[PDB]
């Protein structure tokens, strides 16, 4: 689990938005597996406005931080799992990084910012849906 919490928008998985993001949608895009809602309070995170490749992502099945290298994001197959069939999934980057299901939230960070949230993995695979391109949630 886990959120981006920019001005007045939440960013979570699609698969993992509650009823509560749902009946307060600003945007949603399967392919991409993300879903951004509204908030009453003002978050504290800022986004990342880069092409970085190096960071460092949250690993929750092991309470750790870890320092990746990750692809530029691309349409990548991905296998399935309880949330989505085999499909191609857009905008999605991938690093060498320890992965498990609830895993999915944890934030990838560079030096600019916040970068992207778990979203994939397995076999020593991390995928993460990246944001840096949502110049939007900036602003309003
Ligand atoms: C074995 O069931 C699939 C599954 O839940 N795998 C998975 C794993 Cl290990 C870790 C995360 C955070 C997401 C994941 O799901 C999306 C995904 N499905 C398949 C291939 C890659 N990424
Ligand atoms: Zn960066």
């Amino acid at each position: 689990s886990g959120a981006i919490y920019v001005g007045n928008y939440r960013v979570v998985n699609r698969h993992l938005a509650t009823h509560n993001d749902w009946a307060n949608l600003v945007w949603e895009d399967s392919s991409r597996d993300l879903l951004v809602s509204s908030t009453t309070a003002q978050g504290c995170d800022t986004i990342a406005r880069c092409d970085c490749q190096t960071g460092v992502y949250y690993c929750s099945s092991r309470r750790k931080h870890y320092p990746v290298s990750f692809s530029k994001p691309s349409l990548i197959f991905v296998e399935a799992s309880e949330y989505y069939p085999a499909r191609y999934q857009s905008h999605l980057m991938l690093a060498v990084g320890h992965s498990e299901p609830g895993d999915c939230g944890g934030i990838l960070r560079c030096q600019h910012g916040v970068v992207g949230i778990v979203s994939t993995g397995g076999n020593g695979l991390v995928g993460f849906a990246d944001v840096r391109d949502l110049l939007w949630l900036d602003e309003e």
